[PDB]
């Protein structure tokens, strides 16, 4: 995640084992169960999108959930795509970059762009757009569970 230093600065940190032990937990205990979405949300304080795919990569079997799962997340990256339209072209400087649907989903983006995002002025926070395309994701498997 995205941490604030004694200096000041946003910087990055690495996932602790205990928060992906305590993920990795309330996966084989409540997948399926409401609880499953504050623990979430809980666990990915400051995360970056390559913290959230961290998370969702630990996560063994639950294959039909996990497939809905990424069915949300590439309906909201489409989504993104259209409601942040781009021109085509070099962008203008060495320095820039906007944000596609799957950059957010930290398929398409580095962890330093994502850094880069998330610690603009102002803000482009990749980690809670994608966070939100999760827990949408994760209220359908609750929703339609079985």
């Amino acid at each position: 995640p995205i941490v604030q230093n004694l200096q000041g600065q946003m910087v990055h940190q690495a996932i602790s084992p205990r928060t992906l032990n305590a993920w990795v937990k309330v996966v084989e205990e409540k997948a399926f169960s409401p609880e499953v979405i504050p623990m979430f949300s809980a666990l990915s304080e400051g995360a970056t999108p390559q913290d959230l795919n961290t998370m969702l990569n630990t996560v063994g079997g639950h294959q039909a959930a996990m497939q809905m799962l990424k069915e949300t997340i590439n309906e909201e990256a489409a989504e993104w795509d259209r409601l942040h339209p781009v021109h085509a072209g070099p962008i203008a400087p060495g320095q820039m970059r906007e944000p596609r649907g799957s950059d957010i989903a930290g398929t398409t983006s580095t962890l330093q762009e994502q850094i880069g995002w998330m610690t603009h002025n102002p803000p482009i926070p990749v980690g809670e757009i994608y966070k939100r395309w999760i827990i949408l994701g994760l209220n359908k498997i609750v929703r339609m569970y079985s």
